[PDB]
RNA sequence: GGAUGGUGGAAUCGGUAGACACAAGGGAUCCCUCGGCGUUCGCGCUGUGCGGGUUCAAGUCCCGCUCCCCA
């Protein structure tokens, strides 16, 4: 065994023999328990970030971890790579998308080996290719098929395809409440995102005016206090009076304009205005509200600004008329000023005022979501083409089969301005049935290939269909996945969905994609501005600062090599604007990969932000220096006897008690409750006691060996290059990534002794050691015989006793 | 959501606050030491943002407070 820890000439082995061996390759095993760990698969932007880092760290954690468990665990990569910012390059580039996406690939992928994830790479997919994207030109084919995909003029305005995933809005919330192991965040964001609410349509008779107009509101029980209505800027009455009014038909172009026309209130018999307004969305609803300026705050600036009747009519939480001198009053309460509907309360009041309107013939409860449908046409290149074809007498309808995939031509040359496959006007001519035919130009939302790879990972040679069923059942759903907060409501949603439609195509039969997940923290650096003489702040890299700390270590005066006085603003998100960013490359080549990701694991939980330190990564560096050293002296020595567990000495019977409560901590830690960090520092807290105890009998020697060959397995998927070579050193069985996680033994953990805290009334004022079954009655007396505790019961009564066996004795006196 | 030492963080049915690490400072990569005040080196007093309550006992439970356009 050498003497030094060279990640150098460690890493790229133990690399070089999981490609060898396929370690982390796995089948479909009927025979084993699955588990698939998935990590978000990163666009191929060009290098890794901190962010991948700690991902994927995460992830290959959990991977090996369960792996050592038994179990058959799947854990892939690939690349989303599609998109807009690969154009961006190819233009600024003497390049084409394709290319310059493919060498970003190699590049981050040996990046990937170098960290060490183990990667079943024989699923590695890449979005871009026809062998990944034809299926979802297919499963497109067959959604316009049944009903779910159309084509409309919306404006985010031009024709687009869209797939309609409000058909799948009540499954979408309804489900939420399955999934117990999401963050409620997360949940409460798609919640929010799909909104769904209940409501009334309320339509008002206007003068002068040849239609009614209807309005959708969520607060009926508010009516009485309605003093106008608003309509969205594009509405047909707007429409209609801008003919014959300036000062509308130039806004309508673009805050309010008075229609001129008044509707009739038709509980209170009063006309009232109706304007035309910004905030009112044509979209949602109607496209048009019934204003109530005293209980919506939006209504209440409206008519501030055009000095229109504010009307109160919900009292305050307390029973008073409401202060609305500042403010609108939004809590729901007990109505007044509204004649025969004083005195109900919310619930009573909605159910009250709708009823009356139904049956008047003015209203009806309606149910509205905030949820849009699914636009996924983009007028951009690089994406998979959209699947559609337009005949000559006009009609349009799928892409033959026999003409699927519609591949995207990757030797192009790019202007900047148009798409090749538009500006080259004979790529869209085809034929279909005899018949010649047009074929679409516009490529798939880039959200299109995200939102079913983690289906594909499972059978991703399949040329039979989008999905192997009977291999897409064995692993899904995904046990744990793991990625940040910020794709709630776009991927998060979209994958759900697009699960649910596999599901009812028959291609899965679970109804959810994931069981868990989970939403890894941030990762902030320190970040450090100076201001030039012109006013500029100019900010420098904490890498490049020269900090000078005070007595106790704060930050107190900082500059750049150019002498230039900074201020520091703390911990914040990495990023290009604040040169705070650390390449993680660096730091592999600085520490190695085991270093990076101990620390990485070790910082801060992993749903918490973690704060880079460089001073953290050489701690962490030294740690694994020490694991190295007493493994080194430990082997230096030779074979072990076997271990004689029944005539151990209490010191050694306490250091295998700490080595097996140790085991059962970091299993807990690990599986369980998912506090990475704590698992870590039980394992150090460990390595202290190791390092300190005897190694020269026969004992300490086979002691040492046992809680090595622990200490080495738990540490294994934090740190799996310096553990596969110090379990070889070791002479550990087969190789450590099937090796089995270490079990505490429960005869090594029982106590001979406990310690039991003696306070009087309530404060600590000894802990003494006492046989593990000692009585109540030998821990009293034990604790009278302490000076410490006797010279507080000196002359004064003891009252009462609280003992708690084994553990606290307080004395009431 | 949060608030615990100079910092990151620990405390898992209320029961030894500050594990582990960093910074630090000093001594010879190994040993210590380390919330604050005092110390006869045994400990004592005090302490989890502030104020109150419950309890033999509160970081943990209760109440109040201060602070980081979808109709
Ligand atoms: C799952 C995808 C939307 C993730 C995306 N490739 C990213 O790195 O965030
Ligand atoms: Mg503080």
């Amino acid at each position: 065994m050498q003497e030094q820890y060279r990640p150098e000439e460690i890493e790229s082995k133990v690399q070089l023999h999981w490609d060898e061996k396929r370690t982390f390759e796995v089948t479909e095993d009927e025979s084993k328990e699955k588990y698939y760990c998935l990590s978000m698969l990163p666009y191929p932007s060009g290098r890794l970030h901190m962010g991948h880092v700690r991902n994927y760290t995460i992830g290959d954690v959990i991977a090996r971890y369960q792996r050592m468990l038994g179990k058959n665990v799947l854990q892939p990569i690939g690349w989303d790579a599609f998109g807009l910012p690969a154009e961006g390059a190819a233009v600024k580039n003497n390049t084409a998308p394709a290319p310059w996406t493919y060498d970003n690939i190699a590049y981050m992928k040996n990046q990937l080996k170098m960290l060490g994830f183990g990667y079943d790479w024989s699923r590695e997919l890449a979005t871009c290719t026809p062998e990944y994207y034809r299926w979802e030109q297919k499963f497109f084919t067959e959604l316009y098929k049944k009903g779910l995909v159309y084509k409309k003029t919306s404006a985010v305005e031009i024709p687009q395809w869209f797939i309609k995933i409000t058909a799948y809005a009540d499954e979408l919330l309804n489900d939420l409440d399955k999934l117990d192991h999401w963050p409620d965040t997360v949940k409460t964001m798609q919640r929010n995102w799909i909104g769904r609410s209940e409501g009334v349509e309320i339509t008002f008779n206007v003068n002068d005016y040849d239609n009614t107009l209807t309005v959708y509101t969520t607060r009926p029980d508010t009516f009485m206090g309605c003093t106008y209505l608003a309509v969205a800027a594009g509405h047909p009455l707007a429409q209609k009076a801008a003919e014959n009014n300036p000062e509308l038909a130039a806004f309508i172009d673009e805050k309010g304009v008075d229609t001129g026309f008044k509707a009739v209130h038709p509980l209170t018999g009063e006309e009232i205005p109706v304007w035309a307004a910004n905030f009112v969305l044509m979209e949602y609803g109607t496209g048009a509200v019934m204003a109530v300026p005293g209980h919506d705050q939006r209504d209440y600036e409206f008519a501030s600004k055009y000095g229109l009747n504010i009307k109160p009519v919900i009292l305050a939480a307390d029973g008073s008329e409401p202060d609305l001198s500042q403010q609108a009053l939004t809590e729901k309460g007990v109505l007044f000023n509204s004649g025969e509907f004083n005195g109900l309360d919310h619930e009573a009041a909605f159910n009250a005022i709708a009823d009356k309107l139904t049956a008047m013939g003015v209203g009806e409860r309606k149910v509205n979501y905030r949820l849009r449908d699914w636009g996924v046409s983009r007028q951009r290149y690089w994406g998979a083409p959209i699947p559609m074809v337009t005949l000559e007498d006009g009609t349009v309808m799928p892409t033959p089969d026999d003409q699927l995939p519609v591949i995207l031509p990757e030797d192009v040359v790019m202007d900047g301005i148009t798409s090749p496959i538009k500006a080259d006007p004979e790529w869209a001519k085809t034929t279909v049935n005899g018949m010649p035919a047009l074929r679409e130009t516009d490529t798939f939302d880039t959200f299109m290939e995200s939102s079913w790879y983690y289906a594909r990972y499972t059978c991703p040679q399949y040329k039979e269909g989008m999905l192997d069923s009977e291999a897409a059942n064995y692993w899904l759903p995904v046990d744990i996945y793991i990625g940040g907060i910020e794709h709630a409501i776009m991927h998060l949603l979209y994958f759900r969905f697009f699960h649910k439609l596999m599901r009812d195509a028959g291609m899965v039969n679970s109804d959810e994609p994931a069981k868990q997940l989970l939403c890894q923290g941030m990762v902030l650096a320190d970040a450090f501005y100076y201001v030039g003489e012109n006013g500029e702040r100019n900010w420098v890299s904490p890498v490049d600062a020269i900090v000078e700390r005070d007595e106790k270590g704060r930050i107190v005066k900082a500059k750049d090599a150019a002498g230039h006085e900074l201020v520091y603003t703390g911990m914040s998100k990495m990023s290009k604007s604040k040169n705070n960013g650390i390449d993680p490359q660096v730091m592999v080549e600085r520490y190695g990969a085991d270093t990076v990701r101990l620390f990485m694991m070790f910082a801060s939980p992993a749903d918490m932000t973690l704060e880079w330190q460089e001073s953290g990564v050489e701690g962490a560096n030294r740690f694994l220096k020490r694991v190295w050293k007493l493994v080194y002296e430990h082997t230096a020595k030779g074979d072990v006897a076997a271990l004689n567990v029944d005539a151990l000495t209490e010191n050694q019977k306490a250091l295998r008690r700490d080595v097996h409560k140790t085991i059962a901590k970091v299993t807990d830690d690990i599986g369980r409750r998912q506090t990475f960090n704590t698992a870590i520092a039980a394992i150090m807290e460990l390595m202290n006691k190791l390092a300190k105890a005897p190694t020269d009998g026969e004992q300490d020697r086979a002691l040492m060996q046992e809680a090595l060959l622990a200490v080495v397995r738990m540490l294994n998927p934090f740190t799996p290059h310096i553990c596969f070579t110090l379990w070889q050193e070791l002479k550990g069985e087969g190789d450590i990534d099937n090796a089995p996680w270490p079990v505490a033994d429960e005869k090594a953990m029982v106590e001979d002794s406990t310690l039991v805290v003696v306070q009087v009334n309530g404060k600590v004022r000894a802990k003494i050691t006492v046989p593990v079954d000692a009585t109540e009655e030998q821990v009293r007396e034990r604790a009278g015989q302490e000076h410490l505790v006797a010279k507080y019961l000196d002359g004064v009564t003891v009252r009462k006793v609280i003992y708690v066996p084994g553990k606290l004795l307080n004395l009431v006196v």
